[PDB]
């Protein structure tokens, strides 16, 4: 049923995208949608009031929101990745930032931070682009080097102790508002830092489902989204759209049906490779061993093909549209935008394909972060 919530919250966000993009933030009554339908807490554990939701089912609401409007949905994928990271946490500091139903999550990967221990914890230096979701979270997870380590660890910060620059000026995914975060000096309980490696606290299936592949899928479920919208946009305009010899129109011509048909399966082919990998995980998740090395391959393989055949369909759909999607009141002009921003993360581009590669070329390789 959170599915059909998505659903109707997607509209809610298409008659609101000119807003997310001008303010490059979600409006305030949209993110209360969001809230009350727990789109931004799905996969936190059941201990902290929240649906504990199976990763399918959440990144299929993602994908629906960003069908709706790419950068409120990427806001769910990086809300509902992040909160993977509630089941890492010590109960005590569990229940104090997100106990009773409490805490939305933001989430930066880069280790950029500098800890030192103290008495007590940690006190953390860094500056992190990209923290999506900032302007509606209230604690973000951030990586850093702990004194020593070479391994990175992560540290949960309250979105209070950080400055927030105003950097997020961008060719699309405005409204994820994914501005620089700053800390100086923060002190962190030792309760509040923690090894990704080191596995989560709460032992249940969604927090054995690979979390770093998790990641990579959630951009891909906004791909994914953001695609079919552009693909139903061109078929919108594509019909009325005349022109002005005496041709006909657009819909008309070979090219677009071609062009069409192969964006339309191109598009299927790579959802139902990113469903069905899902599935697969999901089913072992269940099981005592670790998910294996081939199965989280799997994931890392369907993410990035899902994420770079949605910006081959979006462009074809954007040259389609010829004149029309130049101008800034043309949708697919966002959706275009959007898509060609996506690409640029660093789970899901083109360089991702490379270590998926040395798996199945039996090579060595560190997997680590698969
Ligand atoms: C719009 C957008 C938002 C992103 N948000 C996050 C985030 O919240 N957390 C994170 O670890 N990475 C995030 N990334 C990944 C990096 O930002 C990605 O864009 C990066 O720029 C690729 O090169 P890099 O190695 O310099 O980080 C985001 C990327 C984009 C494009
Ligand atoms: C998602 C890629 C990544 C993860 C980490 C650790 N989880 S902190 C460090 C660097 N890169």
């Amino acid at each position: 049923e959170i599915e059909i919530l998505a659903e109707k919250i997607a509209r809610w966000a298409r008659a609101r995208s000119a807003e997310i993009e001008r303010d490059r933030r979600l409006p305030d009554e949209l993110v209360t949608r969001l809230r009350e339908a727990g789109l931004l807490r799905a996969t936190m554990p059941r201990e902290v009031a929240a649906p504990e939701l199976a990763p399918g089912r959440a990144l299929r609401c993602a994908e629906a929101v960003a069908r709706g409007d790419a950068s409120a949905g990427w806001c769910v994928s990086i809300a509902i990745t992040s909160a993977l990271l509630v089941a890492y946490l010590p109960a005590r500091s569990r229940e104090e930032m997100f106990g009773g139903g409490r805490g939305v999550a933001a989430g930066v990967w880069a280790p950029r931070g500098t800890a030192r221990s103290v008495d007590g914890g940690v006190v953390v230096s860094g500056r992190w682009p990209f923290c999506s979701g900032i302007n509606h979270a209230d604690i973000m997870f951030a990586g850093c080097f702990v004194d020593d380590r070479q391994v990175p660890s992560v540290v949960a910060l309250n979105k209070d102790e950080l400055q927030v620059l105003d950097t997020w000026h961008t060719l699309g995914l405005r409204g994820t508002g994914s501005h620089d975060c700053v800390a100086d000096d923060v002190f962190v309980p030792a309760d509040r830092v923690f090894s990704v490696f080191d596995g989560p606290i709460v032992d249940r299936p969604l927090y054995r489902f690979p979390v770093f592949g998790f990641f990579a899928l959630s951009i891909g479920a906004a791909a994914l989204g953001n695609a079919r919208a552009a693909i139903d946009d061109l078929v919108e305009l594509a019909g009325g759209k005349k022109g002005l010899g005496t041709t006909r129109t657009l819909a008309e011509r070979s090219a677009t049906q071609a062009a069409a048909a192969t964006a339309e399966s191109a598009l299927g082919a790579a959802r139902a490779l990113f469903y069905e990998v899902i599935e697969a995980a999901w089913q072992v998740s269940h099981d005592a061993e670790a998910v294996p090395v081939t199965m989280r391959n799997r994931l890392r393989l369907a993410a990035t093909h899902a994420v770079r055949t949605s910006a081959d369909v979006v462009r074809s759909m954007y040259d389609l549209a010829g004149g029309t999607a130049i101008y800034d009141n043309a949708p697919l002009q966002r959706r275009f935008r959007d898509a060609f921003t996506a690409t640029a993360h660093f789970q899901v581009n083109e360089a991702s394909r490379e270590l998926p590669g040395r798996v199945l070329l039996d090579q060595p390789a560190d997997v680590s972060m698969l």
